[PDB]
This record gives C-alpha cells, structure tokens and sequence, in this order.
C-alpha cells in the first residue's frame, strides 16, 4: 500500500526517504494485533496529521505519544472526538492556557480539526501506543519517521514555528535551526509537568507574533 494511498501527496514525497520504515511499522502493528495487543489510535488515523497538506503547515506542534486510554487518540496530537467528555487532562490544561493567552471562551469540545485545517501540524514524536500503557511504543522506529517529517518541514523554504511540548525539546531544536524556522519549548501540558512552566507560556500568541514577524499570516486559533 504505497504512502500516496495513506497520506497527502506532498507528505508522501516528503516521506519517500522513510517509506520502508513506514511499511515496517505496519508489520509491527499487524504483529501487535496478532499477539492480542491492540494499539491506538485506529490504523486509519495513525498517519492522519500527514493527511493535511505538507505545503500548508505554518505551525508544527510536537508532543510525545498518543493518549493511552481507548476512545481518546485520533491521530492528531492532543485532539479527541467531538462528543468526548471528560477531556483528557493534557487537553483541559491546553484549553485553560488557551483562554489565559487568547481570552476566547472555553472550547465546546476537544476536536482540534480546525487547527489542522489552518496549517497547524499536530505531531507526536511516536504515533502509536499500547492501550493503558503510556509511551509503550517508544524506540519501535517511529522516531526516524517523525524526524524525517520534521527535517522535511524545516527545509521547505516557507515560514515555520515549532512548539516543542515536553522531553523531546532538546532533541528536536537542532533539526529546526534554519533562518525560516523558530522553535519555542515549554514543559509538557500533562498534569505533572504543566505547573512547572506550561501554564503562563502563552505559546499561541507567541507563535502568531513570530509568524507576523516572518511576513506570514497569523493562525486563527478560535475553536467553537
Ligand atoms: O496525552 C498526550 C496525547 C498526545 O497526543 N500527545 C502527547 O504527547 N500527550
């Protein structure tokens, strides 16, 4: 099943260097189901961030791992289905920093699809997880794929703001040093990290200033 049949053409051209690594992950995920070990998100959502145009990404948000709880992970980092309540704790924290920063009402639901439609790539360093076992798919070979994806967005001769949430900041800043790119970091919005530097980081209106700075359009961050 060639990438072109799983992701947007731009992305498929961007990810040809790791097309094998991608196929190998499909074998891994197949072996996981065979062994009675489901994964999240759903197979159709695993590469979903790369379903929005490679050539339209203005802001890259990089997390760690998909939500480990069944019903949560939808293949856009931090996003959940429109009817999901309560929200996952990372998303609740994000939304509070959202209203602090931008002064907009608390969003209705946790569906971050509007951001994806407006050039925000919602990326996780690792794109699958064993349910109720956080970070369980670290080291399984996603890292090569997300690094090629990040490296490819940086070499793209267009403005990019990277928002590096959590332990992958110092690993990802180097891939993102380029005249057209700025990487801003904070501790992860997860409950244990969020109090020591996520709250008050005002990343959304920082991102916008850096864009307007680079002559590019600001993101409209407004969620219904
Ligand atoms: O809880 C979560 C969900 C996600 O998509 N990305 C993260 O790093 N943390």
């Amino acid at each position: 099943r060639p990438l072109s049949e799983l992701v947007e053409r731009g992305w498929a051209a961007a990810l040809e260097p790791v097309a094998d690594q991608v196929a190998h992950m499909g074998q891994f995920l197949r072996a996981e189901i065979a062994a009675g070990r489901r994964y999240l998100p759903a197979g159709s959502n695993v590469l979903r961030a790369f379903t929005f145009p490679f050539d339209n990404v203005r802001v890259l948000i990089v997390g760690q791992d998909p939500y480990p709880t069944p019903g949560h992970a939808v293949g856009l980092s931090f996003s959940v289905a429109p009817d999901v309540r309560p929200w996952p704790r990372s998303l609740a924290n994000i939304f509070d920093e959202y209203t602090a920063d931008l002064g907009y009402p608390l969003p209705s639901n946790g569906d971050l699809t509007p951001w994806a439609q407006r050039g925000v790539l919602l990326l996780n360093r690792v794109l699958t997880v064993r349910p109720s076992n956080p970070a369980s798919h670290r080291g399984k070979g996603w890292e090569a794929v997300t690094e090629c994806a990040i490296r490819a967005l940086a070499a793209r001769a267009a403005p990019l703001v990277a928002i590096l949430w959590g332990r992958d900041a110092s690993t990802l800043k180097p891939m993102l040093a380029a005249g057209n790119c700025v990487a801003i970091e904070s501790p992860h919005p997860s409950p244990l990290s969020a109090s020591r530097g996520f709250f008050g980081s005002r990343p959304f209106s920082r991102a916008n200033e850096l864009l307007v700075g680079m002559g590019a359009e600001p993101i409209d961050w407004r969620l219904p």
